[PDB]
């Protein structure tokens, strides 16, 4: 068949999730992959695979992307690429100059399904250029309008024809009308592009918004792209970037045979920007260093807590004391990045002195009462993220605004503006946050009742018995308390970290979510009288409301009241 769009996989559709994959994967280089004789070491693999906390669709993706490949004499290979992520080595842009390289046609993608007559598209740099003209994409435009472009050509025809169906759009008046042109237009528009009918051409709809999600995330992995509000834009950031790329881009021809593509498409060192000699990148290097060197002395008086960074920062450009080297800067600039992202969220304990942005944080979250439909339509228009995904993004922010915090780590993926992509894995607690002398675990759900119960009874007793281990191990001498929090909290899974509490000695604070914008609005109304909770306030809430679960009598009556007695306390102490 001859294909008509390009996509990203969802398996997985997160790429943070790869990196432990092809680690996995290669132990099995060398191995015979193809064939009868495959089959052994395909199995073994998925055997070791399972145990982190369908094969061939594993693979794909990281064959899509550069990471391995199949010789002609049929051995599992593990290009460059594939080394350096699977050790972990600049992941982010191991993924970058992986995803630039991508095209159409490829040698996993060529033939009679991709002639080279309607084929020649590297998906990213279209993406970019088409950006440059029509500003932002949602996800729907993403799936109406880009997974079908099959050339780099075709830039200048999409965006007329996006501005063409947005002007249109906007003169239709009502929500509800402007959703029926929107679902038309876009039912027409793959009516021609792949021709019950109704549910064959419905199902290629839902595909291309499944698709167009995983395309996000992958995509503002790269550092390129990021989230405003619900629309794709590119990083402001990376201006110079976007250019050299959207310059030097280009589909080669080399394609047909393994080991002559894979020379190329497997060398992450390729392509070679303008700015990758020494010279520059001492430049470069010196450059985000002002950049942070900035962000930290404008906070460094009221926000104390930005010295974590400013060390950090210290340590990391050291080594440029030791060697000067390509390889030395590069891990140098890579990880001064990483840090800035740290320094932007220690600046938004400033931006929170304004109160609006404070209430816009409260606000955000008392959407989590309405009921669902309310919620997915209002979270749907502010962000890409899905609601649960945002609410853990939320209660992050919350805890950015009750302050004192040295670190705010989140577990969810944020993007490099600091929005939400994906959700915290399974072996995580949604966010740690780290103080001088103690340590919060933040825990989030929007489910109800008995889905509530089985959802999140045991992940959260094992990331908080998990993290007590591992900060045992360390010989950090922190206590640790976990703050669960849920719109409206199961009794079940309430009396079952009491349980916890008093039998295996975990700390785990059960909070509503208004008992947690109580807190929210208590700092707002400390601000507005030049205050501010101190980190010594919020151990005392920590400590308190844990001795509550613990020393009231076992009645889930009257721990429940005991609790609201215990916090009113603490609310009222702040006047």
């Amino acid at each position: 068949a001859k294909k008509v769009n390009w996509y990203v996989s969802c398996s997985p559709r997160s790429p943070e999730k790869i990196q432990p994959e092809l680690k996995v994967l290669a132990n099995f280089e060398g191995s015979y992959w193809k064939g009868v004789k495959g089959y052994k070491a395909q199995e073994a693999f998925a055997k070791e695979l399972a145990a982190l906390p369908s094969t061939r669709d594993r693979v794909a993706p990281m064959k899509t992307y550069g990471f391995v490949f199949v010789d002609e004499e049929g051995y599992l290979r593990i290009t460059e690429a594939g080394k350096m992520l699977a050790n972990n080595r600049r992941p982010k842009d191991v993924f970058l100059k992986q995803l630039v390289k991508w095209q159409y046609p490829s040698f996993q993608h060529k033939g009679k399904e991709y002639p080279e007559e309607e084929w020649s598209i590297n998906p990213l740099v279209f993406v970019l250029s088409l950006l440059k003209k029509v500003g932002g994409l949602s996800k729907l435009d993403i799936a109406m309008f880009c997974l079908t472009a099959t050339n780099n050509n075709q830039v200048d025809e999409i965006a007329e024809e996006i501005m063409q169906f947005r002007n249109e759009r906007e003169k239709i008046k009502g929500q509800n009308k402007k959703l029926e042109f929107t679902e038309n237009y876009f039912f027409k528009r793959f009516e021609k592009i792949y021709g019950s009918h109704k549910s064959k051409i419905e199902t290629k709809m839902r595909n291309a918004r499944d698709v167009a999600d995983a395309t996000t995330r992958y995509f503002r992995y790269t550092g390129l792209f990021v989230a405003r509000g619900n629309q794709l834009v590119l990083n402001p950031e990376k201006s110079d970037l976007i250019d050299e790329i959207i310059s030097s881009s280009k589909v080669v021809k080399n394609y047909t045979r393994v080991e002559e593509f894979h020379e190329y498409y497997g060398n992450p060192s390729l392509p070679q920007f303008s700015f990758e000699t020494k010279e520059q990148l001492l430049d470069l290097a010196h450059r985000i260093r002002d950049e942070n060197t900035r962000l930290a002395e404008q906070l460094v008086e009221h926000f104390p807590n930005v010295k974590v960074e400013i060390q950090v920062l210290e340590d990391i450009y050291n080594s440029l004391n030791k060697k000067v080297d390509v390889e030395t800067l590069k891990d140098v600039i890579y990880h001064a990045k990483e840090l800035q992202l740290e320094l932007k969220k220690k600046k938004l304990q400033a931006d929170f002195n304004d109160p609006r942005q404070l209430e816009e944080v409260i606000d955000l979250l008392e959407v989590y009462h309405e009921k669902k439909n309310v919620i997915e339509e209002k979270i749907k228009a502010r962000f890409i993220a899905n609601k649960n995904t945002v609410f853990a993004w939320l209660t992050w922010n919350g805890f950015i605004i009750l302050g004192n915090a040295l670190e705010y780590k989140n577990n969810f993926v944020i993007d490099e503006e600091l929005q939400p992509v994906t959700h915290a894995a399974g072996n995580q607690p949604d966010m740690e946050i780290i103080y001088e002398d103690f340590i919060v675990l933040g825990e989030v759900t929007t489910s109800k009742g008995a889905t509530q119960f089985k959802m999140e009874s045991e992940p959260v007793t094992r990331h908080y018995l998990n993290k007590k281990k591992e900060l045992e191990k360390q010989g950090v001498e922190k206590e640790l308390y976990c703050l669960f929090i849920a719109p409206e909290i199961n009794k079940n899974t309430f009396e079952e970290f009491m349980k916890y509490n008093i039998v295996q000695n975990t700390r785990i604070i059960p909070l509503s979510l208004k008992q947690f914008n109580m807190l929210l609005m208590v700092q707002k109304k400390l601000i507005e009288k030049g205050r501010r909770l101190s980190s010594y306030d919020i151990k005392n809430l920590m400590v308190s409301l844990y001795r509550t679960t613990i020393e009231c009598e076992r009645k889930y009556t009257q721990i429940k009241a005991g609790l609201e007695e215990t916090l009113n306390n603490w609310v009222v102490d702040k006047e």
